[PDB]
């Protein structure tokens, strides 16, 4: 029960499993929004980003995986909402990029473009600030870039990057005031980690 190679059709479910996952959990990522103004939204703005990226993935299914990303890529850009929704479509925007010209992606490839996603959103954002979204990617990327080195299964793999990326998320109160004053985890964190859930999911077999 190892996965190799991911194509257009896996890479589509994981998008789907993690939406679907994101959309469950929204209530409960606005509730944490305290940063930067606590405004109740970061769920309902990542649920529907990241569902503008699953509607086009839906109508657009393909096996070669580079395609498939176009399509996700775009969607997610033309519905992005807030600073969450907004951070979420560039992380992906340079996933979907890295690996554009690609029909399957194997576990050092799929490390690779999470960095890749990273280092997007961190030019993207003017004014980056740390205890956030961009610091959960961060280290679930470094995370993926040091196992991808020496697990050829893509379930291992993001088995670890979500080991790591929930370490990450529980550390964002001492890096950000306002979380550790309030008593919470970033919000857009806990949203990326919901997308990230159902990417293990899908990588599994399994429905969220
Ligand atoms: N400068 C910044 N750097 C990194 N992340 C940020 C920044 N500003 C906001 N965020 C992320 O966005 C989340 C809030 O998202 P959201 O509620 O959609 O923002 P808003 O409602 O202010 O548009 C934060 O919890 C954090 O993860
Ligand atoms: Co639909
Ligand atoms: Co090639
Ligand atoms: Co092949
Ligand atoms: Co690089
Ligand atoms: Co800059
Ligand atoms: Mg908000
Ligand atoms: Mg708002």
């Amino acid at each position: 029960h190892m996965i190799s190679k991911i194509n257009g059709k896996l890479f589509a479910d994981m998008i789907i499993q993690g939406a679907q996952n994101l959309s469950n959990n929204a209530d409960l990522v606005d509730s944490l929004n305290v940063y930067p103004v606590p405004d109740g939204d970061t769920g309902t703005n990542m649920n529907l980003t990241m569902t503008s990226g699953r509607e086009e993935v839906e109508n657009n299914l393909s096996k070669n995986i580079g395609e498939l990303g176009k399509t996700f890529s775009k969607g997610l850009l033309m519905g992005a909402r807030g600073n969450s929704g907004v951070i979420l479509s560039q992380l992906f925007r340079g996933f979907c990029k890295n690996i554009e010209s690609e029909s399957e992606i194997n576990s050092k490839l799929l490390a690779e473009s999470f960095q890749a996603g990273v280092e997007t959103a961190y030019k993207a954002v003017m004014k980056p600030v740390e205890g956030t979204i961009l610091t959960v990617a961060k280290d679930a990327a470094q995370a993926a870039i040091e196992k991808a080195n020496n697990t050829e299964d893509c379930i291992e793999l993001m088995e670890y990057i979500i080991v790591k990326a929930n370490e990450s998320l529980e550390n964002t109160p001492n890096l950000l005031a306002v979380l550790k004053e309030v008593g919470v985890v970033d919000s857009g964190g806990k949203g990326l980690l919901c997308v990230y859930e159902g990417f293990l999911k899908a990588l599994k077999g399994e429905k969220v």
